């Protein structure tokens, strides 16, 4: 029996920047009041945890990173009235505290208590449950699911449906719901109308569904990497470009192709040269451009804001736009009844022990989402 | 007695940039097919008229600047069908063709027929009406008010009520429609939110008046002169702040002020640094930025995308969103039925002669609007 005691498991550790993951026993402390401890059963491999290891995205180090998963709560501390032992359960990087500002807003979803903005790497109360040969160990987002045990907060975690494919619906933790949302819910794309979508990975091809989903006439996927395009299409991209593939910038041949500029556009790659890009193909009266990638650490972008004086609307969203605690129980239930495909999202599957060649798959362009099973 | 004739009238010429007006006598054409020859009444002073005349709005030299305006129509040009001779006028800086993809769209209003985005001083024929000691003179924004009598095209002009007061209502044809629209089109300000606004001239005194109209609870008027603040608390403002006052920057105070951020703000300047600061100065989740303010020609603004990727809008518009000759006339009607007030805005009434007079008043920070009388 594990309750109240502390666990050792198997878990993947990052030491620093630009280095493989480090798979070794660590220990995991039992939760504290109003915490969680859960038993991992799979894990995507989402390109923000990449970042991390390239130093594009800056949290403390060493860290236990993973964002994206499904298990089963191990034990619960002091106070907890949201999930119980046994419960199928989905950590939450946006935490929902139901308390503040944001949580209060009908629009907010980017929680006061989330550690993106200014990332400490530990626990609500500023501490860790992990350590690794000695040493503490820093959280990622408030999760941290590259690990057999994590501990998260009541905040960071929620209860799913006990029937639910954990190996399928660990994508609703990032890259399902965040593409989908930007279009859904934070564009609003409209029937009949024309999207691009900037860059066809995981979080990419999300996008592209909810796009269809909405009904969109035209989806227009780009993408530097051809292999990319017939999965784009196959989940609803109607054409796809190469910007590579042009003498012309990319937002000039989108404009000419949309007849002078789509509807909805998203960068969802990570770049500032993108992201520019994407607001400028766009109408300049009435467009709408969603940032949905991470940018790089520290780094300006350069505009000119007549792109935003005509007209176009420019934002950006994290977990698109949902309130996640209310809103991940129901998008499983949405999968169990049918109503969208996880599959297609799903190239690779491996034991977390491969966690490097899961990584390693990502950055040759040869995945989209590799799950990793415990 | 003059229609089909050259009119010769007096005119504010602009020859150079950075130089005083020159009033003088041009040679104003008949309209041809589709054109309105207007008999000015009334022209107010906007700060982008300055910005013609300082280069910080490129338009082709020379040039009869004047876009906020109200006149009475002398003579209508073949298969004209909107206005007749002897009809109250205000023309339209932004177009309302009813026919491009723009003014199709429910929330467009940036006309494709616009001189804005690449001026080229000229009516939509790609030719002039104006001649000024024997030489070609530019038009400016289709318009080109500061003249006794203008031709504008069809689709640049709206019939207003009437008993209309010109010398009120030429407002409408910039300044109050932006500011007024910017708030409760644009933004669509909500009752009881905190909104800030950036500059407190007649548009963003305007921008005031629509917070306050759409029940904002707190509008936080933002200015470098504070003898601006006390007509823009006469209209709204529930408090006003001058960052020169402060150490720290204004968007950090702002955001202290506000508990966390504002709901809405407004740049009603035109600099790279305050869209900028109103972008960061609404709440990060959840807040929206308009830039209203037109920006120094051809310059870029740098910025981290991160603001927008946490959840905030940013967008910008052109006459406040408002479909100018659908919305021109019935502003025109509510301003008679005192749905708003004008005379705020009005500080200062000269003729036309003392135009010079009039750019000094506004360059000196004493007016808001000068009016000036044919
Ligand atoms: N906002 C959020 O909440 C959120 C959530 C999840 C992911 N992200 C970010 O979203 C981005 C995409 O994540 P992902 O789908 O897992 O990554 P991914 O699987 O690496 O996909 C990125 C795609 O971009 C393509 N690409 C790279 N450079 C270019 C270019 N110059 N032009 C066009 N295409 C290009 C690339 O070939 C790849 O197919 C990353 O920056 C993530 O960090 C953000
Ligand atoms: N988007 C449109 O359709 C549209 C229409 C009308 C005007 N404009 C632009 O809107 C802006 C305002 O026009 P206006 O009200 O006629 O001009 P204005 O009367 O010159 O007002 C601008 C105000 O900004 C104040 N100001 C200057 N610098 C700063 C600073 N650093 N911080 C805070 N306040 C500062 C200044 O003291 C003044 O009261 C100008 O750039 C116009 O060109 C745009
Ligand atoms: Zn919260
Ligand atoms: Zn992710
Ligand atoms: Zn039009
Ligand atoms: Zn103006």
């Amino acid at each position: 029996s594990t309750a109240g005691k502390v666990i050792k498991c198997k878990a993947a550790v990052l030491w620093e920047e630009k280095k493989p993951f480090s798979i070794e026993e660590v220990e995991v402390a039992p939760p504290k009041a109003h915490e969680v401890r859960i038993k991992m059963v799979a894990t995507g491999i989402c390109r923000s945890d990449d970042h991390v290891v390239s130093g594009t995205l800056v949290t403390p180090l060493p860290v236990i990173a993973g964002h994206e998963a499904a298990g089963i709560v191990e034990s619960i501390g002091e106070g907890v009235t949201t999930v119980r032992p046994g419960d199928k359960v989905i950590p939450l990087f946006t935490p929902q505290c139901g308390k503040c500002r944001v949580c209060k807003h009908p629009e907010g979803n980017f929680c006061l208590k989330n550690d993106l903005s200014m990332p400490r790497g530990t626990m609500q109360d500023g501490t860790s449950r992990f350590t690794c040969r000695g040493k503490p160990i820093h959280h990622f987002l408030g999760t941290s699911t590259f690990s057999q045990y994590t501990v998260v907060d009541e905040i960071s975690v929620a209860k799913i449906d006990a029937a639910s494919p954990l190996e399928k619906v660990c994508l609703i933790g990032c890259g399902f719901s965040t593409g989908y949302g930007s279009a859904v819910k934070v564009a609003k794309v409209t029937q009949g109308s024309t999207c691009a979508v900037f860059g066809l990975g995981g979080v990419g091809l999300s996008v592209i569904m909810g796009c269809k989903a909405a009904g969109a006439a035209r989806i227009i996927g780009v993408d530097i990497n051809k292999d990319k395009f017939a999965k784009a299409k196959e989940v609803g991209a109607t054409e796809c470009v190469n910007p590579q593939d042009y003498k012309k910038p990319i937002q000039e041949v989108l404009t000419e192709m949309s007849n002078g500029g789509v509807d909805f556009s998203f960068e969802v790659i990570g770049r500032l040269d993108t992201m520019v890009t994407a607001l400028s193909c766009c109408q300049e009266a009435y467009g709408v451009s969603v940032i949905v990638g991470v940018p790089p650490d520290s780094q300006n972008l350069s505009m000119n804001p007549m792109l935003l004086l005509s007209g176009r609307t420019w934002k950006g969203a994290i977990f698109g736009g949902f309130k996640s605690k209310d809103s991940v129980p129901k998008l499983v239930a949405d999968f169990m009844a049918k109503k969208f495909a996880l599959d297609p999202l799903i190239t690779h599957v491996l034991p977390f022990e491969k966690i490097n060649e899961g990584f390693d798959l990502l950055r040759s362009g040869e995945s989209i989402r590799t799950i990793l099973t415990f």
